């Protein structure tokens, strides 16, 4: 759905705190995981993670059980953010990380209450395991970043 994988992304500055970054992740990103239409069979409304190096993450389907929506590399304090996200192509599950890729995440206060976050992404076609499908449902209207599509529901 959203430009051919690209390899390094692009940086975004949002009016946000640096605090509210880390926190929005963690507080509840079902308030605007839900753009307009999803692939997936029920659109995600809760979502419960431990963030941490190779913590677990999870997310409550309307209908359907748990299923993992990725997983995590290291928290840093008010200044990084790295996860690694491990899913399924068929947005099954994957108990193992085979082809995983790692995301890096830079969160710095811009300016005012305003934060500028740079975001890319690299390898992530390593994954070959069908993992582009699962971002299109991630990609809503106006494709582009992930920051792209988190600057404007922020």
């Amino acid at each position: 759905m959203p430009e051919e994988i690209p390899d390094v992304r692009k940086s975004v500055v949002v009016a946000a705190s640096v605090e509210h970054c880390f926190e929005v992740f963690t507080s509840r990103p079902a308030d605007w995981w839900p753009p307009s239409h999803v692939l997936v069979k029920k659109e995600r409304a809760g979502l419960a993670f431990e963030p941490f190096v190779g913590g677990r993450y999870y997310e409550w389907d309307i209908d359907g059980t748990e299923i993992v929506w990725g997983r995590i590399l290291e928290w840093d304090p008010p200044h990084r953010l790295a996860m690694t996200w491990r899913i399924d192509g068929h947005w099954q599950s994957v108990p193992d990380d085979d082809r995983a890729s790692e995301i890096e995440v830079d969160f710095v206060p811009n300016g005012s209450g305003g934060t500028r976050v740079e975001l890319a992404h690299v390898k992530l076609h390593r994954h070959g395991d069908g993992a582009w499908n699962i971002h299109k449902a991630l990609d809503g209207p106006s494709p582009g970043e992930t920051l792209a599509r988190f600057a404007n529901v922020i």
